Parts: structure tokens; sequence; C-alpha cells
């Protein structure tokens, strides 16, 4: 038979803001990380995404070479800041790019997925507060019911949201993402308001009741092992991982924050945006979940700090982000989803891969036979999740070419194409190959 149902639907991934490029053309503003990225010491070498990979204007090409590797689905992001470069002021230039775009998917037999949000906030939403600003539940669900309305014919496959950890912790708490700030009450507010607007969404796509079409969320998800069998260790990677998953996940699925997160964050900070009529909201019924995989973390008992876990290495091999090469949280994660979260609800990997240090050989070829193991390891363990009874459609991997890595600049590459941004050339990686063959064969 086949390892993958000829329906299982292998697809790539970009975002708007990592591969498009033209970032001041046909009307389009800045967004928060346009702006972010001009602030010293943000992001690696003040790389920006003015140019990326010039997706906008090399888009035909794109499909084109997405076609002749065989890929059945393209996850996208849509920019914000194209569609409503100002407050209430939509721009039919920005909406006819995505729907040249998607008609070239679909002429060429590629189903679209759609991400709503990827983190281009325009900057005059942020210069009103942003995502904490409860008022931005309102300006997402415009975008969105526009988006909805124009593109409906085009796109029946929707994702509001995309890592809506790192919109809140990482870009509020950490404050490795834009806006780049540093406090823990901004960033439990904003992950509630994030929640609250994708509830929006979903309230607008049911009431339009679109034909054959579908909505749901994308989260990245790890699994956190404690370091030892010690009571300390069980205690920090528990908090680990309702810092990560259980944050958003029980919100989603179960209608109630994570109540040993809500008192644990409220020793630090006020948690008093939680109310039963946002809740039953942010829980409405989806059609599918978005699941983000990349690595485990190992954790072991620090300061009795806020959220001070000791990363442990425990000594195998990694990518050039330093993540754990550890295939089999792929499964376990799926598995726990199905036994704890979404049950028999459609499953799709939006996002995996890696990154690794790639080079244009004599050749010309790029050789990255780490990363044709990497994604044989991973694609391994979907195969193993559908045998044993799990409900996975598709697998989306991150990414189709090198692009814009956010605070690292261009200097992580994670795409089966190469990129060279000088020429904008395209050269497909020994990766693209191997998945080419996976695609065409639905083996492995
Ligand atoms: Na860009
Ligand atoms: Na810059
Ligand atoms: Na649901």
């Amino acid at each position: 038979m086949k390892d993958f149902s000829k329906d299982f639907l292998f697809g790539v991934a970009t975002a708007s803001y990592q591969v498009e490029g033209a970032y001041n053309e046909d009307g389009r503003t800045m967004s928060i990380w346009d702006t972010f990225s001009r602030q010293d010491g943000k992001v690696y070498k003040s790389h920006n995404g003015d140019v990326a990979c010039d997706h906008y204007h090399l888009y035909k090409d794109d499909v084109k070479m997405m076609k002749d590797l065989g890929i059945e689905a393209y996850r996208f992001s849509i920019a914000w800041p194209r569609i409503f470069p100002a407050k209430g002021q939509y721009n039919p230039k920005g909406m006819d790019f995505y729907k040249r775009l998607t008609d070239e998917l679909l002429k060429n037999d590629i189903k679209p997925f759609a991400t709503i949000y990827h983190w281009d906030l325009p900057q005059w939403a942020d210069d009103l507060g942003g995502w904490l600003n409860r008022e931005i539940v309102e300006w997402y669900g415009e975008y969105a019911e526009k988006l909805f309305s124009e593109l409906g014919g085009y796109i029946k496959n929707w994702i509001t949201l995309n890592e809506p950890w790192c919109s809140s912790f990482l870009s509020y708490f950490i404050g490795e993402h834009a806006p780049g700030h540093k406090d823990l009450g901004e960033a439990l507010l904003v992950s509630h308001n994030l929640l609250l607007s994708h509830g929006k969404a979903v309230e607008i796509f049911r009431g339009l009741n679109l034909d054959d079409s579908k909505i749901g969320i994308t989260l990245n998800l790890n699994e956190v092992f404690p370091a030892s069998d010690s009571d300390d260790d069980k205690v920090a990677a528990q908090i680990a991982d309702g810092f990560q998953n259980r944050w958003f996940l029980d919100p989603l699925f179960k209608g109630k924050y994570p109540q040993d997160m809500v008192e644990y964050f409220g020793k630090y900070a006020k948690v008093d945006f939680i109310n039963d009529e946002d809740l039953k909201l942010i829980s409405q019924k989806l059609d599918f979940l978005g699941v983000n995989y990349y690595t485990r973390a190992v954790v072991q008992k620090g300061n009795d700090g806020l959220l001070d876990a000791v990363q442990i290495d425990p000594g195998n091999e990694r990518t050039e982000m330093g993540w754990e090469i550890y295939p089999e949280s792929l499964y376990n994660i799926l598995m726990r989803l199905k036994r704890e979260y979404t049950y028999d609800m459609p499953l799709y990997i939006t996002e995996n891969g890696a990154a690794f240090n790639d080079v244009v050989e004599d050749d010309g070829r790029v050789h990255d036979e780490k990363r044709v193991e990497f994604l044989k390891q991973h694609f391994k363990e979907a195969k193993r999740f559908l045998n044993d009874g799990g409900n996975l459609k598709g697998y989306f991997v991150w990414s189709l070419m090198d692009n814009f890595e956010w605070a690292h600049g261009y200097s992580k590459r994670f795409g089966i194409v190469y990129v060279d941004y000088e020429t904008e050339k395209r050269i497909l990686k020994d990766s693209a190959l191997w998945y080419k063959d996976l695609i065409s064969t639905r083996t492995i």
C-alpha cells in the first residue's frame, strides 16, 4: 500500500515577513518587525525583511518550483500591513497579491493553508497599544472577516495565529521578539488577548458558513523531561510544561487556564484578565490543530526564581539552533494530544524542520545530509502515529526556502531550498530531492 494516503497532504511552509520582501511596495506600511529589526541590537547584524527572498516578485517561480517538487499543500501567512496599512483603511492592492498567489497555487494543484497572523502586526496597531489593548480583538476580527470575504473562494483552510507563545512570552517577557518588552504581566495579558482574538475570528468564520472551509490554530509544542526522578525536577518539568504547552492547550481545548500555572504566575503578576465569558469565546470548537514541533527540553530545578529551570544538555546531536534532534517527541506530542486534548480531531504538523550549516559546494549542490536524515526520522514518527490510529492529515516542512529567521536574521537556514541572497537564486538542496521522492513514492 502507501505509508501516506493519497489524501495526506505533503506540504511546505513560509511566513510573510520572512520571505516576501517588497516591504514598502503597493501600499504596505511598517510592521512591528520592520521597526524592531531597525532597533540597535535586536536582530543579528541589523538584518531585516526589506527584501528577504523577494518572494513577492518571484512567487510564480516559487510556485513552479513547488509544483516540480510535487508539493500538495502550501502554508503561508498574510501580511496584515498589506491589507490594512492604516486603521480602517483597506488596501485592494495588498489583497490582489494574495489573490494572484493563491490563484497560482490552485492552478498548480497546491492546496493553500493561510495563516492570518504570523507576527507582522501593523505598526499603527502597536502604536495604539497592540496586543496589550483589548480593542485589538475588534481590529483583528475586521481584518479576518475581510480575508474570509475576499479570499473564501481561494482558501479553504485557515489558521488564526502562529505560535501565540512567541507573540506573548517571547515578545513581551523574554523580549527576543517584537515589540521586545520584558514584563511578565504584559506577556500574560497579551496571551489572553491573542486567544480572544482567535476566538473572535472563529466566531466570524462560523457565522459565514463557508462551504468546505476549515479553521484552526497553530501552536509550538515541546515535550519536557525532568533531569532526574527527584520531586524538585518533577515540579520544574511541570512548570516548564505549563509555560510552553498547557498555558495555551488548556484554555483552547478545556475552556480553562491551567490552575497550577494561574497560581504560579499569580505570585509574580496579575492574572485578573481571566473570566468565564472570554474563555467561552477562546474555547470554541475548531476543525483542526496545527502543531509546530522541533525539539524537547530536559530541565532541572533552578534557584526558586521565576521560570528559572536549568537547561540540561543530554549530550545528543543538535541543530545549529542548539536544538536537540529528538524525533520521538513528535510521536509523543501527537499521542498526548490524541489522549488528553484533541482526541479524534484532525491534526496537522504545520512546522517541522532544522537549521544546519548549509554550503553550496563546487558542484553547485547543497549536500545537506543532516537535514535529509532529520526529516527522514521525523516523517517515520509521523508514519508511526498514523499506523497507531492517529488522525494526522498533513505535514508541512519548515521551510520551503532559507529566509529571515527573526532575531537571527539570515544566519540560520531552514529551507529545503537554498537561497543565494545576492542573486535571489534558488538551489534545491538534497533534502528537497529526498522530499520530492517521498511525495512521489509515499514510502519511507
Ligand atoms: Na519581508
Ligand atoms: Na535593520
Ligand atoms: Na476545538
